[PDB]
């Protein structure tokens, strides 16, 4: 996250860190039930040197605050039994950039570990709404990755504006969230984490999955996120949640 601040400890108890063994923190995820996380499909694509698609390569940390303190009280360590990437995921366009991760053992709910709420398929996150992005990604483009979880407040951008800012790149699964002026944005290593939206009684719903951007925090280049409501039924079908 560029332009953000240190989160308070336990502030985002649905934010999860995914480490690939020997590679450190690679992406974020969100806790949605005792057994399931939502993340970004593009995080789990093999390259010639590492099989990111193999669930056995991964560790999820729940209740994590500081990457240098992974054994701190209340942090829960879990393996993955399965990665379900969206069948329509495209590694060139990043369309359908969403995956479901099955924990090998259930999370224990606590003050530090709590699921985010899922929005119904009919819910619209309106243009202009303030939303929060969180993660341990870079704090400057080409920069480096934060030890302490970062938070930044960003706003939903109108889809037509989004399409025009990033021509031939924005599908209806995608949403721009940020500022046309730049300044606050997700960045490398934030991929897969949740957008957190404060809803009508203060409960927090997931409004998206961190996906991609052109640089970070640049003018006219807000971050791109996978939308959540359109995947509500897909989530239910595949997880029971
Ligand atoms: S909608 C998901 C979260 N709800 C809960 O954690 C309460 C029910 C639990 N499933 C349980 O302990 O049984 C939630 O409200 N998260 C968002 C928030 O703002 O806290």
């Amino acid at each position: 996250v560029v332009g953000g601040t240190d989160a308070d400890e336990g502030e985002w108890p649905w934010q999860v860190s995914l480490h690939a063994l020997g590679q450190g923190h690679i992406c974020g995820a969100s806790l949605i039930s005792p057994n399931w996380l939502v993340s970004a499909a593009h995080c789990y694509i093999d390259d010639r040197g590492f099989r990111y698609s193999d669930p056995t390569q991964w560790t999820a940390f729940l209740g994590l605050h500081d990457q240098s303190q992974r054994s701190a009280p209340g942090v829960q360590e879990r393996r993955l039994k399965r990665i379900i990437s969206h069948p329509f995921f495209n590694d060139f366009t990043f369309d359908y950039d969403i995956a479901l991760l099955e924990l090998e053992k259930p999370a224990e709910y606590s003050s530090m570990v709590r699921p985010i709420c899922l929005p119904d398929a009919s819910h619209v996150f309106p243009a202009g709404k303030a939303i929060w992005v969180t993660g341990w990604g870079h704090t400057q483009y080409g920069g480096t990755g934060a030890l302490i979880l970062q938070k930044g407040e960003i706003r939903v951008i109108q889809q037509t504006t989004c399409e025009n800012l990033l021509p031939q790149q924005i599908t209806p699964r995608m949403m721009c969230v940020g500022f046309l002026s730049g300044g606050v944005d997700s960045c490398q290593g934030d991929a897969g984490g949740p957008l957190s939206s404060v809803e009508a009684d203060g409960r927090i719903f997931q409004a998206g999955v961190v996906s991609w951007g052109d640089g970070c925090a640049q003018r006219n280049k807000p971050g791109v996120y996978t939308r959540l409501p359109l995947f509500r039924d897909w989530i239910k079908e595949n997880t029971g949640v």
